[PDB]
């Protein structure tokens, strides 16, 4: 058996575009994934986020699932313009009582929120400016990440600026395969310096009005793919703690199993890559994504995937062997909670431990599911 | 009785996207205004052109109506992202097989198409980019009017680039009440010049395929809103075949601004012209079947006399275009301001003739109206 440190956190991933739904209600402005999933060619299926996993409406019973669960934390995003419909300036007071509601819901059944502020969400309204290729991106983005803080922060204590600006920046102006679409170095380079320079301008904004909470960045260091004052600026923002997110690795030659989308199933590979930023660095660590997508099949109510069973068990042996040689793990989330809009894959990729079936929207665990239970209720494994 | 000449056009008026619907379908891509409405704030009552009158799916129907009304002409647009999802690139087959199905079925039926290319919907794609403030926006309206005189030309024979454009340019970049939404001056000026440039590039390319159709521009006039001299000189070298006059008011009702404007137009310029746009918005209600409409009788009428004293002036209107053929999405006003001669309950999509479509019918079958002293 292999148990893990005693507050370790044990938790599930979601995002606010692959599961709210209600795109277009109670005052919710649309994003460039909206936009993006509604251009023909560019999504699987014509798949949109207009709908997703209801969870809007459905919090409640998705809270109730995550209790059953054992979670102790639960890492969703907020949708940027659900409280911004127009990225900046008029603020959605109907958005900030849904999240509001959620923080609360999940404090009331032991559930530790840990919030990302952008997970590719950008408002449509600040593309139509250029989006991250200007400046005035950074600005409201800023003003954003004031406004969560100061309404959210009471409650919320664990924070993350964006999610993987490393591949957002990558595909959605390099290959062009994400919104904005382009393909183009030089903007490229541009998005990512004033990401830099947002990022580092949010972190400011918290350390600033003085939360007992923390706020790192999260990045996949292995992907696989389908002037002066700036400068200043961003190498000034000091980081809580690393966000690893864990699939592959794009360099895996031995004949490997693959998921449903191809990728090489290779937890080795997180084992070293824990050593190496141990080594290099010295910041807690948590896993804030790790999972594996299955052609999921609900049966005779049940889904028995015991392939996402061995890959998390698999994983999980490898983050156990690093916390053994000292590194600072300090946490741990599947992607994902439940099944839901995989970006241009649409709902074609399952990664749940909860399926959900989008006609009627009725959720129900994966075998996944009551496993993952049993972890945390041991706090390890067998 | 005051009679019209014998080839006068007598028709109808829509544009796309305030009647199409089908916005998510058939592969077609996003419009700005797909965008604006989906913004709170933007458009009253959070009202939207996703379903609009369903003319996509019920075209057939409302053709019938046409010919019931008996127009020889139906002045509507192409929806630019219907045809091309990104402003650009790949064509979709679905959305000419519907423009296709659409004149085919105007001509079938005796009425003569007169088609917009631009009537506000610019590719959302394209507003990532910069919209009119780039010039690639300009390439790619050039190659998407090639495109539509391509597949559709062979058909139609009356052409517009572009509804009001004085109007988008203030609206849009000025205002700031209608898509893209900014208010700067210098921004109003580059997309204007843009917009003069992309016209003058598709009536270039229109007569490079010189099929002996017409193409003109729309304006509006007197609207009330409720050195790259390369450039320059090609906007200059693009003569217009007609021009298209949207006239509502100079909203106070003054049909002696249209006459008077009718014969400066015909001192000051001579082109052929077509009066694109006249009508009146009223609060229109069912009542037991009917919508009595009497208002917008008598608007029509008055200034279908201001057209016909113009015309024995001599001034060369050769058409005339009610706005509009059916109640639809107005705008920033959304769906609470009904202009068409043809009621259009929203929640059951079911049309209803008002008295005005009656009567329009009669002045069609008659060639002219009918007087006192």
């Amino acid at each position: 058996s292999l148990k893990f440190p005693k507050d370790f956190l044990w938790g599930a991933a979601t995002a606010a575009y692959q599961i709210e739904g209600a795109a277009n209600e109670d005052g919710r402005g649309p994003s460039i994934w909206d936009t993006f999933s509604h251009t023909p060619g560019k999504v699987h299926n014509g798949d949109n986020g207009d709908v997703a996993c209801d969870h809007y409406h459905r919090y409640k019973e998705d809270v109730e699932l995550m209790k059953e669960l054992g979670l102790n934390a639960y890492r969703f995003s907020i949708s940027w313009p659900r409280i911004l419909p127009e990225g900046e300036g008029k603020v959605n007071q109907k958005g900030l009582d849904f999240y509001n509601n959620l923080i609360d819901e999940l404090l009331e059944n032991g559930i530790e929120p840990f919030v990302t502020l952008y997970h590719w969400d950008l408002p449509q309204a600040l593309q139509d400016k250029g989006g991250w290729e200007n400046r005035e991106t950074v600005d409201a983005f800023a003003e954003y990440a004031r406004v969560c803080f100061e309404r959210f922060g009471d409650r919320v204590k664990y924070w993350i600026t964006f999610n993987e600006p490393n591949v957002f920046a990558v595909l959605g102006y390099l290959s062009g395969v994400h919104p904005p679409g382009m393909k183009d170095l030089k903007k490229a380079f541009r998005a990512a310096h004033n990401l830099l320079l947002a990022h580092a301008r949010a972190v400011k904004a918290y350390r600033e009005i003085s939360q007992n909470g923390q706020i790192g960045i999260t990045l996949n260091l292995s992907p696989v793919y389908p002037e002066i004052t700036d400068e200043m600026e961003i190498l000034s923002a000091s980081l809580d703690f690393i966000g690893l997110n864990y699939y592959t690795s794009n360099l895996v030659p031995p004949d490997l199993p693959r998921t449903d989308m191809g990728w090489e199933i290779y937890p080795e590979g997180l084992y070293d890559l824990l050593k190496r930023i141990h080594e290099k660095y010295n910041l807690p660590i948590y896993i804030t994504e790790n999972g594996m997508a299955v052609d999921d099949e609900v049966e005779d109510g049940a889904v028995h995937d015991t392939n996402r069973i061995d890959y998390l068990k698999e994983h999980l042996e490898a983050v156990h062997k690093a916390i053994e040689e000292g590194v600072n793990v300090r946490g741990y989330f599947v992607w994902s909670l439940m099944d839901n809009f995989e970006w241009a894959n649409g709902y074609s990729k399952r990664f749940g431990l909860i399926y959900v079936d989008y006609k009627t929207q009725k959720r129900t665990p994966k075998k996944s599911a009551y496993w993952y239970r049993e972890v945390i209720k041991s706090n390890g494994l067998e």
